[PDB]
């Protein structure tokens, strides 16, 4: 049965806006703990990562917030790894997606062969080099990648990184803003995606079909899924940092999880990105907290078909 | 030619709320009958159905109004069975759906062959003995499988009902909340379905060729189509009584009844649950109705793709 | 790479409603030449056409302003004929769909063997014979069909149109709102069409794998793809004479013109319909205009996937 490890990251400094660091609140706060334990779910809270303040952070280079970026993602890794080792599904309720560096990372050390599915707008690949905005939450996957150092650039607070997955064992599902570097690194090491137009031609039915034969397909191993709320229209998730018009529909994003959860290799997730302060409306707080929880639920267990005990009703 | 006879049935005790009697009036007055006519169809219209008042109807255990439900579908299946020996497909404007029971019922005697497809969010397929609720409308399906027959006790009002389909005799599209013990009923008895995960994984185009071909496989049989209106999303039909988010598209809704109009074998229609006072502004309720109507109309011919006569324009 | 030759042209003569004169006006405003450029883009702006002021123009029987209709295709199809020659895609920021005439017309006087792709959610098929409305922009390929010389008669403005193209050149894709007599052109003539019902069935990827064969199956040819803005549901692109519900996704539109873009043949392109003065709010006209920026700017390259240049990131 899927235990889960919960673990509360209120953190923002990877991006410019600050609501962000509310995501555990507002999730925990609409119930996700009752209703995940309403389910078969066994739930161990490891609590709100108590994000420390580091003032003296000055730019490096054009990159923001380096060291207080390297910290929290440093912290969430021992976490996420502590959890691991419980055998528990951590689940990181997170601010900002530049947590992903610590959370794959955390769950990489005691699963070194986790296949990755990365669900965004976004393909957040951006090396500080290439980065033209700063913003650590846009080059998490680029701390990750095997083949990319050398690329990487010693960033004050990162020197704990170490690549843990290669470009073949990552895919991604969403995308829809891709700068052209990130673009350039996505041919060039061939990474494995599905952007909004891969999903128009072939549905989400055969986009799954393919993301999970790609990544289990020599052999079954672990999953990390670090589903971004932007990955999915703004009509579903207004109050995101970075939203984008066309993205996955709330059945595309309930598909996407509902067959994750039956692989019943699912390892590591991370619900990011999600920011109440963003909201123009309550309801629009209201809509993208809902979302959130509904696709945080899929991922253990609950089918839009139904479910029931092991008993004769 | 598609040759109607339409049914209205202004009922609301199988489920709590009351507008939902006020379905075939706004339908009317939208303009359904003239709609129809301005198509090439025969319509004849029976009327509203006069149905009583049960003033001593207290509660069967936990099952609510069931004297007024149970008397509801008796009067409404002689009605149906009339019409169909009209030689007429039987439009049955209605309430809340546990009107499901005297149409199916009453169409079932003039034609004990026919195929049932149930479009809905919900299963309804709850026993006086399984549901929580003890709302009505969430029952139907139960009263008429022979299955389920033993299983059913003795409510005041429904000595008159006798099963009249099979589990094989039935197809559910749209589910997306199914209670556990409806969920043990679907698996136990074998039911097929395709709840909106099966619609987002093949399409409703293939959805409804299994639909068709799994009802009309060994032989062509008339078919009942119980079109619940919250089996769509609730941005196109919000004014009912039970919404769920994630719901079919305006485009399934229509593709799926532009479907069976083809097959040529219609032979019973509901269209239920549309609560005009539960729309919260007054175009919701527009909303809700306009594409109730649209959703009827394809039932009986009107095609996207344009119609024409047999002459030379 | 794709050489753009842009034309305004501000007329709304073919229909009752005259804020579609604004259209290249709000798509200039919106950064569409400076968007264009943003890519690898030639564009060579060939102005806002002066479309002349026929003070007399009496009714052709029913259809309205004949002369006027046909003098801005005449002077459009001259026009596109001159950047065709300049060798340039011909991109018509449109008033109404009228145009189409001139558009196309000048444009086969270059390409005679062009193919066209319609999407719409009308045919705009009806003869000035077949017309109820007497409204030209829903007549246009009634003009341009060679099959149909013999049943146009002569109208006041038209005597220098030739039908360029025959019944087998064009695909329409987005079909709703079909009239009677213009639905029995269709079949008479066997036109090649995916209506809303063929979209569901097939989805966007077969539709357009289909649409593109069966324009260049024999052998490659150039392409005219005439866009009209309701072509596309009413929740995209609500600022349009006449939006019918249950259109074409944001998403279909932009898989529509990325396919597109991606044989190398789009030869001629419309933007059509859009009516900044019919948003019945400021962000109803922003989110039409913008949708149809976006949709333009995917006919000549941009991808969702991503794009970056011949560089070493
Ligand atoms: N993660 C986001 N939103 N990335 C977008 C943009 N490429 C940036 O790297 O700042
Ligand atoms: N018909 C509905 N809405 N059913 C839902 C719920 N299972 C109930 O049986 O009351
Ligand atoms: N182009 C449009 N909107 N056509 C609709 C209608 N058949 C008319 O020809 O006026
Ligand atoms: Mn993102
Ligand atoms: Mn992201
Ligand atoms: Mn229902
Ligand atoms: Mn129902
Ligand atoms: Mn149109
Ligand atoms: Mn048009």
């Amino acid at each position: 049965s899927r235990t889960i490890g919960i673990i509360g990251a209120p953190f923002s400094k990877g991006q410019p806006r600050g609501g962000v660091e509310e995501g555990p609140t507002v999730l925990r706060k609409a119930g996700l703990l009752e209703k995940l334990k309403e389910q078969e779910c066994d739930v161990k809270d490891y609590g709100d990562l108590p994000f420390a303040d580091i003032p003296n952070d000055s730019p490096f280079q054009i990159v923001k917030n380096p060291r207080s970026v390297g910290k929290a993602s440093e912290q969430l890794a021992g976490k996420v790894a502590e959890v691991k080792k419980n055998g528990r599904i951590s689940l990181v309720l997170g601010g900002d997606h530049s947590l992903a560096i610590g959370s794959i990372s955390g769950h990489a050390r005691v699963h070194p062969d986790l296949g990755v599915i990365w669900v965004d707008a976004h393909t957040d690949i951006n090396t500080p080099l290439t980065t033209t905005s700063g913003n650590l939450h846009g080059q998490p996957v680029s701390f990750l990648l095997k083949e990319l150092k050398g690329k990487i650039p010693d960033v004050p607070g990162f020197s704990w990184v170490t690549p843990c997955i290669s470009a073949k064992d990552i895919v991604y599902i969403g995308l829809r803003d891709v700068d052209p570097g990130e673009h350039y690194i996505l041919k060039t090491l061939g990474i494995k995606y599905f952007s909004m137009t891969e999903v128009d031609r072939l549905g989400i039915g055969k986009v799954m079909e393919e993301t999970l034969s790609y990544l289990l397909g020599r052999k079954k191993r672990p999953i990390h899924l670090s589903f971004d709320v932007d990955g999915l229209d703004p009509s579903f998730t207004p109050a995101t940092g970075t939203p984008v018009v066309g993205g996955l529909t709330y059945r595309e994003g309930l598909y996407i999880t509902e067959e994750i959860y039956k692989t019943g290799l699912l390892s590591g997730l991370d619900i990011m990105e999600v920011n109440p302060s963003l909201g123009k409306t309550p309801e629009e707080v209201t809509r993208t907290v809902n979302t959130a929880v509904a696709i945080t639920l899929a991922c253990f267990g609950l089918a839009r078909e139904g479910n029931h005990k092991p008993i004769d009703y």
